[PDB]
């Protein structure tokens, strides 16, 4: 029984899980604890990405942003090679989802604009597609940091995976942006030890992570299978009992997401 084996998981791992699946053509929905919230940590960039990309021409994507030395306050693999040349939009949203750079991620935050720079668009972007739970309320590196139980920052494993359920699957943007941000996803170098760990070798998978403090590690995805039938993956962790150091555990994920995988195969 899945219930079972999530709980089973949460004992292993002295972890929350939270998991969901949107109800398909013959599947209905799987759910464990989807209605709790999870700290999003980096998996905003995803509707992020999306939120950008939808506010603007494509050519957006060509305009050089500069930065400099105090705006690197987070893992930023990328953002720290070019403080002196800067980086277009398109590099910003590239590194931003597939290297999870907070750099990134806290420009695009800016480029989107508005107050809480930026953080209250995002989460109208979200309130526009029907998501009246999730919010953000910091960028990097705040945003990770929040208490157990806190609401800001949080979004659930349901309203994550219906928001990308409507930007990967849905008609939320135009298909050349969702092909840009779909494509991002699919070349994601952060996921490997996650969702896509659980499916086999022929399902075909994009997805964003993120990992914060008190053991927090996240991965949503969209996944394909062998005939082309998608479904979307959301699966969210954190290990209060550990306290603010409390190290995430990957495998975690990639042990709900076999779960999951062995019921959708």
């Amino acid at each position: 029984d899945l219930a079972d084996r999530f709980a089973e998981l949460e004992r292993r791992y002295d972890a929350r899980l939270g998991v969901y699946v949107p109800a398909t053509g013959t599947t209905a929905a799987i759910e464990y604890r989807a209605d709790e919230r999870f700290a999003f940590c980096s998996t905003f960039k995803a509707p992020l990405v999306a939120a950008v990309l939808h506010q603007n021409p494509l050519t957006h994507l060509d305009k050089l942003i500069t930065y400099t030395s105090d705006d690197i306050r987070s893992i930023s693999p990328v953002a720290q090679q070019h403080v002196q040349t800067g980086m277009t939009i398109g590099q910003l949203c590239d590194a931003a989802i597939r290297y999870s750079d907070g750099t990134a991620a806290n420009l695009l935050l800016a480029d989107l604009g508005g107050p809480g720079g930026g953080t209250a668009a995002f989460t109208g972007y979200l309130r526009s597609l029907g998501d009246t739970v999730s919010r953000l309320d910091a960028e990097a590196p705040e945003l990770n940091r929040d208490p157990p139980g806190d609401e800001r920052d949080t979004t659930t494993p349901h309203a994550i995976a219906l928001v990308l359920q409507q930007l990967v699957l849905g008609n939320a943007l135009p298909p050349d942006k969702r092909a840009l941000l779909t494509d991002w996803m699919a070349r994601n170098t952060t996921g490997a030890k996650r969702i896509r760990a659980g499916f086999p070798a022929d399902w075909k998978v994009i997805d964003k992570t993120g990992t914060g403090d008190y053991g927090r590690a996240n991965d949503i995805a969209v996944v394909w299978s062998p005939t082309g039938v998608p479904y979307v993956v959301a699966v969210m962790s954190d290990r209060a009992g550990g306290g603010y150091d409390a190290e995430p555990r990957e495998a975690l994920l990639a042990e709900a997401a076999t779960c999951v995988a062995g019921v959708l195969a």
